[PDB]
């Protein structure tokens, strides 16, 4: 449940479907810490 | 496009503990593309 | 070889080909991440 | 070599390091029905 | 049991652990993809 | 964060047939942020 990197980007791919996504704090959220899946869709757009 | 190894890593990702089962996920999510939801449908 | 989480998810995958495999949590996390199974088990898990 | 969902995804994430990059729903159409090269891809990253 | 392109690669970085491994393309690519090759002849591509 | 599976999905792509070897390529790409320049020094 740790999220980073390519990892990340791929988790976001997954998650966002058709609304895509910006990836360069969901680093905080979701990889210093445990982010839930609907914590991750919040990051779409 | 969610495909190999790929598309296993995901079901790993969205179903946790849970589990899943993997064969059609790959007509339904590689070969088109499916949701969340409709992979999560492939947990247990 | 303590194979877990997604490494374990990556094995199957791998030796199954298209027999496909199963993965739930006596019991594979028991048999191949807390201790080093051979593919024998793992093969075992495809269907 | 035919960079589509996923896969498209792992690249653009390598080629782009710090920049970041974008992704939408034509970068399916150059990269992933047809093989394109680096900068074609890169124009899609920041 | 046909390891082809970054299956191939995958089942390399499987099987290999911590020893790594070469991938070069008579042929880790005959022999594993054209052909059904086992672990030792994929192992003697670990390092 | 370029790491393990995926670090070595990442060589094989840009290596293509020049191949590549695999073992610090670690700390450079995955405890680190890696450029294709200092990937590329993994292929052959």
């Amino acid at each position: 449940q740790h999220l980073c990197g390519s990892h990340l980007v791929e988790a976001l791919y997954l998650v966002c479907g058709e609304r895509g996504f910006f990836y360069t704090g969901i680093v905080e959220q979701c990889c210093h810490s445990i982010c839930s899946l609907e914590q991750l869709e919040n990051y779409c757009n």
